[PDB]
């Protein structure tokens, strides 16, 4: 139930598939990229969280969290996997291949706050509802990603490889990126989706 | 080794044993207090994490930590769990008992940032040492507190009931605390600590 797909769509990119995995750690890989969309905005993309190793850190640590136990701003469902998920990993990257590495391109982060601006992450249980959230998506938009995410969604097993003592490590780097909260608020502002009508948490 | 005690010191108030827990969650509890001791300027507090439970959730978790494995200063060596606990921990606050719950006084505890300015928190391996880092205490107040540690270190075994999963519940609490760099950054220059001289990662 709590642990079931959370789908967690942004903006990759502004003009002003794929494996998700969590602040690029290869090993913390939580699902796939379902649909993406080069929106007139930039580039859209819509992902699912399905890795049930990873929905379980997270159920277990949503229990602890004082700011996931204040719920949701008002008509909203409490949802504690969703919101300690929209509280941790609030932004978005995608990283493309380099020559440089060993061995839109790559794959995709859930990071603390992304790099590029209007990156913020919003999950949802439902990718319609995920969708439906951003102003800048024309119900055009909305045809494209959605004949997408109807051929992708919740075989290799549990792509997940990381464990309760990576994220808790990189928990205490986030703690550590300056102007976090601020670029998170130009963010949910510039993309036009407010905690009246999500569960952003910053 | 790297999971051996680790003495924390610090002002818990200014004018400007008991347990020793995580965040007040009673099931968290880590150590004890070694000594405490009026000095002029406040209530010096001068702590031992003593929970192998606890230092080893913590061990493994500063070895996926960026800011960790950036290590300290200069000349200063690298101690990955001190350098986690430093950054995550960077606060104390002394709770004391009321009427009102369920059953300097009920237990002091490990925060981001204290609630009372001057709260900074400074680990080591070392009770002198630590002691040794606080430009307001005198050669007599660190007798005091050394006549008493040498008294209290590292039953009913090991105290920590909590988790991997409880930690990483409240460091994304932590996230949403608002001005924690910055009351943390006039901690340090209040009680007159320095990155050059320890492992404030604030």
């Amino acid at each position: 139930q709590a642990v079931a797909p959370v789908y967690v769509g942004g903006f990759l990119a502004r003009y002003d598939a794929l494996p998700l995995n969590i602040n690029h750690d290869d090993t913390a890989v939580v699902g796939h990229v379902a649909a993406m969309q080069s929106v007139r905005d930039g580039l859209f993309c819509l992902g699912c969280v399905t890795s049930p190793r990873f929905l379980e850190i997270v159920r277990r640590a949503s229990e602890k969290s004082e700011l996931v136990s204040r719920g949701p701003v008002s008509p909203l469902q409490p949802d504690k996997v969703v919101e300690f998920l929209s509280g941790s990993y609030a932004g978005l990257s995608l990283s493309s291949r380099r020559c440089d590495d060993v061995e839109p391109f790559k794959h995709v982060a859930l990071c603390s706050v992304g790099r590029r601006r209007g990156t913020l992450a919003v999950y949802g249980r439902d990718p319609e509802w995920v969708t439906q959230r951003f102003p800048d998506l024309t119900a055009a938009d909305r045809d494209g990603l959605r004949a997408q995410w109807q051929r992708c969604g919740s075989a290799s097993g549990d792509p997940f490889r990381s464990d309760s003592y990576g994220l808790l490590g990189n928990s205490v780097d986030a703690l550590y990126i300056r102007e976090r909260l601020p670029k998170l608020r130009y963010d949910k502002q510039l993309v036009g989706v407010t905690e009246r009508e999500s569960y952003v948490k910053a």
